[PDB]
RNA sequence: GGGGGGGGGGGGUUGUUUUUUU
């Protein structure tokens, strides 16, 4: 039985355990090394209110308004809601410091408001003392608004005129008085740095704060805490019509209008109502968290018999039949394919959106749709549509397409607010949408396919019914409809707050805690004391919540704390530039895309990349690298690569543009002496791929994993110190890889989806971890004498070798704390220098394998 | 635990939501 079974097992773990002690690192130095460490240790121990512009304004205004383009675009203007409502929200804007606005689809109150305000304060004489601002939640969103706003005004965007955008890397600014800026979220709070009042605003719009990003929240308390600070700035908050009243209960119950919406009627339909009208028949025979989570589920499985008799009476049997059989945590597609090829058959000419959650359900129903025989020919058009997939097909989606074809889109939520067709009647909405919670307690992220929620719902709706009148697809009974969440959960709760701690402190704003509490929906005690933990163990909090020197920089450094710490090693040590590649790529996405069927063929061009670094972060710099080289052979070339290996050349330009903004940061703060990331005096060991892995363990370190060389094929087993056995993605360049010169992998994105996956891994070695890593030790065990990093990390060393290591850590420690202390570009002429540069040799020649 | 048996089917399994930073 069992007992033979497990008594196997026990003494095969036993075995496998016992040779793990046979297969540590030799951490070992040559006697030339250790006598120069001997004697390098020895030696070193011992605006306004001008009249006439306002003039200027209204002459303006008075004379332009006599222009053709003009007239023709408040004719198009008219028809929007909003101008209804024109002399009642200038008065409520003017009579009040806060107010809420709750717009449907199709208002227009990102467009009109502010063109309201700024046009009322131009014709009173005062257009000289308005200057509004309003923050979007998306960069495009941003550019959108602010070019379609400038052409509704006759003028061209920015350059001097009334409006103008400001994003990351990117700005066109308008005049300095009786100006709209439409900028991100995240642009305001870079200014509160060294403008904390906003002195300059008059006002200020909040767009889109329905959606409860990190950004907008944080925003919104600066805003409720300054505002005893200005009495004369004037704050304006705009909603989704739901759940509006808690931004107004939030601000003091301040006055709060509704702009009724403008949309073709839109004919809902639910699980049972697809069912009964398409006649679908299952082909397959095969059927057989917490908190609120707990409740929902639970009252769901409360009334399900009593909700289920309420089906037998209006519908048919078979609806009955098919719901009872129905099973959650998957999206049915077969009912997706049939209420295509249904709609396809006998109803109008129109295009469909299906939303499905994850890339997977994307794949399977593409197969599915162009399996089929009548989806293959030239009347039908199917495009995927997801983040990971080339823009190729997000440009070939906006297209009219002919009458007798029919255009069918398989999207993500992308297509819900980033991209709007703007053409689809028929909306197939599979309910079921990816959401991230961060597990404070095991200090982990997962993902997981949880039910959409009601503003989903709704926007996805509102989605169809643009141009003509649309239906919408629910694969969602009546009940679940009914039990389903008003909002999403804000990412306020739902990522770790380091980086939001940072920016706290650097804003000034008082305590940590003090300000994470005032917020509206404030994060939990244990987050934020977690989070606090993280950044004294970084080291970037003294024990008084204070901003240690360190911290300083990691927080005017718009990265995460570890990148951020990455980067100043990186341009400590003179290997900026692929340092600052890497940081780029962990800060936003990888270049690498995929495209629909050919995704083998991906991961074959990724491995092809990885070269033989066993690191899926200097794959990245290897694209970057062929990439740069490709432009000065031409742009042909340059297209022909990114279509080879499956790049992003936006992307990649992105990555470009942070780096160049991390360069000039970092020329700000004194590290170095140059603005160019390639300038030869910060990039002296950039060349160096062990210097490179060194820093990058030196920038993410206690995200540590240990490789198990086991044997059956050699299959890899990869372990963790607190996640216990974890995984290595297929899309990492490691996942088929088992000849590992160490056996320690670095990572930065760890998730649980269905296994604890580590989504980017780098092998490193042994003495980046004994001088970039935890404390270090000199024990010995029986026999071995071993030298051991954080108690885990153990390496065989002889106690003189691992006893000189340590002291020049510490040693190195000591002048690392200094040189972020005072920022100064290191000069290698045998001064102090010495302490850095037999770390680099040791690094660079000492260890050759295992 | 293996491919010591077919004494059981007690253990052998699992790919990428969307965004943001003078």
């Amino acid at each position: 039985g069992r007992e033979i079974g497990l008594w196997y097992a026990k003494k095969q773990g036993q075995k496998n355990k016992e040779a793990e002690r046979q297969e540590r690192a030799v951490v070992h130095m040559d006697e030339r090394r250790e006598e120069q460490i001997v004697q390098l240790l020895h030696s070193v121990q011992t605006n306004e209110p001008d009249a006439t512009l306002d003039q200027q304004l209204l002459e303006d205004l008075q004379k332009k308004k006599t222009d053709l383009r003009y007239i023709e675009m408040q004719r198009f203007r008219e028809k929007l809601p909003s101008y209804g409502m024109q002399k009642e929200l200038v008065n409520m804007i003017d009579n009040h410091q806060v107010t809420v606005i709750s717009g449907e689809t199709g208002c227009g109150k990102t467009t009109q408001v502010t063109q309201f305000i700024l046009d009322n304060y131009i014709e009173r004489g005062k257009g000289s003392a308005c200057r509004i601002v309003c923050t979007q939640p998306r960069r495009i969103s941003a550019i959108s608004v602010a070019e379609r706003v400038a052409a509704e005004r006759a003028e061209s965007c920015g350059n001097g005129n009334s409006t103008g955008y400001q994003i990351r890397l990117q700005s066109r600014l308008p005049r300095k008085q009786g100006s709209i800026l439409y900028c991100t979220t995240g642009i305001i709070l870079q200014w509160l740095q060294s403008d904390p009042h906003l002195s300059s605003v008059s006002h200020i719009v909040l767009d889109e704060i329905h959606e409860r990003n990190l950004q907008s929240d944080v925003l919104m308390t600066v805003v409720k805490d300054l505002l005893s600070y200005r009495p004369d700035l004037k704050v304006v908050l705009m909603s989704a019509t739901l759940n509006a009243e808690k931004f107004s209960e939030y601000f003091g119950n301040c006055p709060m209008i509704h702009i009724p919406g403008f949309t073709f009627p839109v004919v809902e339909y639910l699980l049972e109502d697809i069912i009964e009208k398409i006649r679908y028949v299952p082909e397959q025979k095969e059927h057989r968290n917490r908190q609120e989570k707990e409740e929902k589920e639970a009252i769901y499985k409360e009334r399900w018999p009593g909700y289920l008799r309420e089906l037998r009476q209006r519908y048919s049997a078979s609806t009955v039949d098919v719901v009872e059989m129905m099973d959650d945590e998957k999206v049915d597609l077969n009912l997706i394919a049939a209420l295509i090829r249904y709609i396809v058959l006998e109803e109008e000419d129109g295009a469909i959106l299906v939303f499905l959650p994850g890339w997977d359900n994307i794949s399977t129903l593409h197969d599915l749709l162009m399996s089929q025989v009548m989806f293959k020919s030239d009347k039908f058009i199917i495009i995927p549509l997801h983040s990971l997939m080339p823009t190729v097909n997000q440009t070939q989606v906006f297209k009219r397409t002919p009458p007798g074809v029919r255009k069918i889109v398989i999207a993500t939520n992308i297509a819900e607010t980033s991209i709007t067709i703007d053409d689809v009647v028929y909306v197939i909405d599979g309910g079921k949408i990816k959401e991230t919670h961060f597990d404070t307690q095991n200090n982990i992220s997962t993902m997981s396919a949880e039910w959409v929620s009601k503003a989903n719902a709704k926007q996805r709706k509102g989605r169809a019914g643009r141009v003509q009148p649309g239906h919408c697809y629910h694969l969602y009974n009546s009940l679940r409809a009914s039990l389903l969440d008003d909002y999403q959960l804000p990412e306020i709760l739902r990522t770790p707050l380091e980086e939001l701690c940072l920016q706290i402190k650097i804003l000034r704003l008082g305590g940590i805690a003090h300000f994470l509490s005032r917020l509206m929906d404030p994060p939990s005690n244990e987050a934020v004391l977690l989070s606090i933990k993280h950044l004294m163990e970084l080291n970037a909090l003294d024990k008084q919540e204070e901003l240690t020197p360190l911290g300083v920089h990691l927080a005017r450094l718009p990265v995460e704390p570890h990148i951020g710490k990455m980067i100043l090693f990186g341009a400590l040590f003179c290997c900026l530039d692929p340092v600052l590649t890497i940081a780029a790529s962990l800060s936003f996405k990888d270049p690498f895309v995929i495209p629909l069927g050919k995704e083998k063929v991906a991961d074959a061009r990724r491995k092809e990349l990885a070269k033989d670094t066993k690191s899926d972060h200097l794959t990245v710099v290897n694209a970057f690298k062929g990439w740069e080289k490709a432009k000065q052979r031409g742009f042909r070339y340059e297209k022909d690569y990114c279509w080879e290996y499956f790049l992003s050349s936006n992307t990649l330009q992105m990555l470009h543009n942070m780096k160049g903004q991390f360069a000039e940061h970092l020329l700000g703060a004194g590290f170095v002496s140059s603005r160019n990331p390639q300038d030869p005096e910060s990039n002296i060991n950039s060349d160096n791929e062990k210097i490179i892995k060194a820093v990058i363990c030196a920038g993410l370190y206690p995200k540590v994993a240990k490789i198990r060389l086991n044997l059956g094929r050699k299959m890899v087993k990869v372990y963790t110190k607190t996640d216990g056995v974890v995984a290595i993605h297929p899309k990492s360049v490691n996942v088929e890889q088992t000849e590992f010169n160490y056996n320690w992998l670095i990572y930065h994105l760890k998730m649980r989806t269905s296994s604890i996956y580590l989504y980017d891994c780098t092998e490193v070695s042994p003495y980046c971890l004994l001088f970039f890593g935890g404390d270090i030790s000199i024990q010995k065990d029986n026999d071995q004498e071993t030298i051991a990093v954080d108690e885990w990390i153990i390496f065989q060393s002889p106690a003189r070798i691992a006893h000189l290591v340590k002291e020049l850590r510490k040693e190195l420690d000591i002048l690392l704390q200094e040189k972020i202390e005072s920022p100064h570009p290191v000069d290698w002429k045998d001064t102090k220098s010495r302490d850095c540069a037999v770390l680099s040799a040791i690094i660079d020649l000492i260890k050759t394998q295992e």
